[PDB]
């Protein structure tokens, strides 16, 4: 399972990864693309293991976080290097997720 972050953990979490590439799923409780896409995150994320794979539930506890972030679609994905935001997509697209990835981080 993905390393869940929350308001409160999201911009340490960010601050402590150096340059490292970032990769938020942004989810919701309600979210149904967000379960098809979700087994396939983890898959990559423990095969991509020089890239970090976090999750934010996008929730009433977190609205703050949501609104800060302008989070629009559910799910979106954020890539973070240095603590800025290097690119987005939105919806449960895995292929153009992982060509999003290889853009900013290539494989070996």
């Amino acid at each position: 399972g993905l390393l869940q972050l929350d308001k409160d953990t999201f911009w340490p979490y960010l601050e402590q990864q150096q340059d490292t590439l970032v990769v938020v799923d942004f989810y919701t409780d309600w979210c149904g693309p967000c379960k098809l896409i979700y087994p396939e995150l983890v898959k990559l994320s423990q095969e991509r293991t020089d890239v970090r794979f976090v999750k934010v539930n996008c929730n009433k506890s977190n609205k703050e976080l949501g609104m800060q972030l302008a989070i629009k679609v559910a799910p979106t994905f954020h890539l973070y290097r240095n603590k800025t935001k290097v690119a987005d997509m939105t919806g449960a697209k895995m292929d153009k997720l992982i060509a999003l990835i290889n853009q900013h981080q290539p494989p070996k």
